[PDB]
């Protein structure tokens, strides 16, 4: 009966979501911090960054590109 209502929905919905992407996110930060709980996260999201650069100046400096 909507044959025609979901095909447009379709192409439609791909931008209709571009919205959610950043509430999504910020959704879920706004949530979880809504709890009055008592942890530290920030810890380990400082060291995650150490990492972070150990394994790509060893990628990027081990794959060289020219002419292959």
């Amino acid at each position: 009966s909507g044959i025609v209502q979901q095909q447009n929905n379709l192409l439609r919905a791909i931008e209709a979501q571009q919205h959610l992407l950043q509430l999504t996110v910020w959704g879920i930060k706004q949530l979880q911090a809504r709890s009055g709980g008592r942890g530290g996260w920030m810890e380990w999201d400082r060291e995650i960054n150490n990492y972070t650069s150990l394994i790509h100046s060893l990628i990027e400096e081990s794959q060289n590109q020219q002419e292959k």
